[PDB]
């Protein structure tokens, strides 16, 4: 059976972009093929130069996005490298069984595996490191991404029309918990090794010193910032694998979502704000109607301008006048 | 166009009472205008004296209710007097363009502007202060409120049958972060910038110091509770800017909730308590079956009862037996 | 009328389990009589032998899961015995009045009290104590538990076909706040009495010492996991009577979830995680598909992992290799 089924390879790229897909599908169901490999590394993430010892699926925090379609076979090589030092596997809230796939995936440095599962349910979904005993551990190093399952038919609204979009761009965030010394100062480490006991100390807090989206504290902002013009259908498809938060788009909103990610139930319209639990991937749809700089948060306006879960939009295009106007611009009384 | 519509001047209320309006439009639309001081000053929040610089719209915490109707245009006349000592802005997430009107009125003390934008979606939706680089710190400070935008023909049910309400309360929930000194006494300030570096440090630790409703721990409470008569059918909107929520009628419940408050949902029935994400704005409608004391909370229990977060409802009527009755009377076993 | 209808006395189970009941009513509206005794007791709720003073309905934390039907009358005989030392209550969501009942509820150390209350709205609630002034303290002691109010005709999918489970577990997650010493270890009282003042300054911190299932870190593991076969339905009812959670089956998922678990309202389909807030009952179905162990979890993995809040499941049966296989098992590059 699945012996007889057509098979095709695909290169993935780094995140906010996602690799070139078809909406509706185009060909019955095939075994799509992915490959990953383990990268630990360090990463500043900050400005001030705060570093941290990153474990990462293909070098990037959040690790790729997937994206296949419904009853797919969805077949991954995973490589960890001789030159990691730690043992990592994947589970995929996508799959059914085996820990998502976490039980069949533990691989050493040196070592490689290829697993394979059955997308049956359509949505956005999160994936992500978890090795008995560590698990949180490499969670909050970044070690995880999502996969997009779409509907063979592509996405419909609420009366179930076609909702097609132009432009999709992924957003992971990530809550990281860097050890701290006595008068508040970050610590730095040689190793992953070297940091575990005080990650463990750290992480029960349960506050985190930084939030950031992409990896690092303005990483979509000044000449990354992501792009749209006036008219563009967008899709924005958000992941936060162990916390929760509420995106927002700043002058704009969320004609069509799906907070907790899942195609098969009617999307929410018009939200100003929404709420997606810690570990889950939602999907916000919105058209933009005026240009401009748009900020993209995380409404805890504490976590998004003080612990960098901040972003931004430039859309090109004409200003409408009907939608919002300075009737009497900013002058002394 | 704008030119030849009619325009209705309204005056604001002081929460969590709502300026007169009309449920279902009897005129079509029109400009509704508003005037808005904002007014910097000292508001003790608590029962030992603590005090604080609030930020205020109108001169109270929350900033008052704003309702118009779908497709009306808000023209908001925004004043800051030279009495204020910050600069200071509008985002109202019900508009479209410009970051909510943010970047379009900035105004300095001494300065006033005014801005007209289209309500173009139906639902309750939060406005706040956002002046670049101090945005949580003026939204945590209390200068924020909530805009409701009614559909041209009312509420409704999951059936589309008509919703009346009798009465409506706003209640605005605040996150406060008073700065404290080694000992866990709070600190005390002469004015606004004296606070400033002392109050970002407060706010990163992400655990606020007090978490209350209308201003005040115990503002509605005693001889401000809400009230109520037995079959009066009740719309209470809800609002937090900054952090999230989950309230709770105690003795009853959320018959139509829109939890996150966008009115071309249906409405979620039945509800015990419901989740409002920080950055947003929701609404439960409800008919009084019994008479007597509600307390009205925000259900982390810690932060309703040890925090500050709680509120009354009194009511006025028959008691239902049926319903609920005492059989034994406390008494020794 | 009361007078006139049949009654049926039920003896409660400890949890996980559920007492015996009918999912579609065989007989028409009754009075369903339950008998609960308060005991306050001490509790050790991790591997190190760290002990508290639980306050419990019937002995277990949470207490014992109710389940009668839309109309049905609950008539609670609650006992406090003189070996106790505390006046205590109960507040039943699911009741309209007098607090849930907690205003007609009040018995000191040798008292005892029926209450009555008629269940007219289908769902799971929280019920818990709550008594004046100390409410956080009874609710975070593991004062609180739940009720089933199923419909006359049972449980209904989106298009309102049956939904018939094979088997019901019910979770009761539970945050705690040990005070704790200068270096961080956990202090230990005779009395509950003698631990209040320093409870309450724990309380304020906002961060549980502890997060668990069943009363204890591991309650639910080894030889107390939870067990089904492939091809059997499953209800998991889970509860959080003051703090948010965010429930994930690993390896599984939620086919048919109602969050905030009143089922008037169709149920969301294919959830990954789902989000139950602080002072709510949600109710999650799932078929088993696949055999083996199976994490439940609450999805903030420090939370999980860390903290407590981490269950088993293990499922018998064979395994599918459509739905996942292992192509190349973990070797040498
Ligand atoms: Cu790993
Ligand atoms: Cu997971
Ligand atoms: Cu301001
Ligand atoms: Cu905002
Ligand atoms: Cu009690
Ligand atoms: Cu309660």
């Amino acid at each position: 059976d699945i012996s007889t089924l057509p098979r095709v390879k695909v290169d993935l790229v780094k995140p906010p972009f996602v690799h070139a897909h078809d909406q509706v599908a185009k060909t019955g169901p095939r075994v799509v093929e992915f490959t990953m490999t383990i990268e630990e590394k360090k990463l500043v993430i900050d400005r001030e130069g705060t570093e941290i010892h990153a474990m990462t699926f293909n070098g990037s925090v959040p690790g790729p996005l997937m994206v296949v379609h419904e009853n797919d076979y969805v077949e991954l090589r995973l490589i960890n490298p001789d030159t990691n030092t730690l043992l990592h596997n994947i589970d995929f809230h996508a799959a059914t069984g085996a820990l998502g796939g976490g039980a069949l995936t533990q691989v050493n440095p040196g070592e490689e595996t290829t697993l394979r599962f059955k997308a049956t349910k359509p949505g956005v979904f999160v994936y992500h490191c978890a090795p008995e005993g560590m698990v949180p551990w490499h969670v909050t190093s970044g070690m995880n991404g999502a996969i997009m399952v779409l509907p063979r038919d592509g996405l419909k609204d609420e009366k179930g029309q076609p909702l097609t979009y132009d432009k999709i761009y992924y957003v992971g965030e990530q809550d990281f918990y860097v050890p701290k010394d006595e008068a508040g100062n970050y610590k730095k480490y040689e190793t992953p090794g070297e940091a575990y006991e005080d990650a463990v100390k750290a992480m029960r807090t349960l506050t985190p010193t930084h939030i950031v989206f992409n990896g690092a504290v303005g990483a979509l902002t000044g000449d990354h910032a992501l792009t749209a013009a006036v008219g563009e259908r967008v899709l924005v498809v958000h992941s936060q694998a162990n916390r929760d938060t509420r995106p927002h788009l700043i002058g704009g909103h969320g004609d069509y979502v799906w907070a907790t990610g899942k195609f098969r139930n009617p999307p929410d319209l018009d939200q100003e704000t929404w709420l997606i639990p810690g570990g889950t991937a939602g999907a916000a749809f919105y058209t933009f109607r005026q240009p401009g700089v748009y900020a993209y948060v995380n409404h805890n306006l504490i976590e998004a301008f003080e612990l960098g879960a901040a972003g931004h939009f430039k859309v090109t295009g004409e200003w409408n006048d009907d939608l919002m106007t300075s009737v009497v611009k900013p002058a002394s009384m």
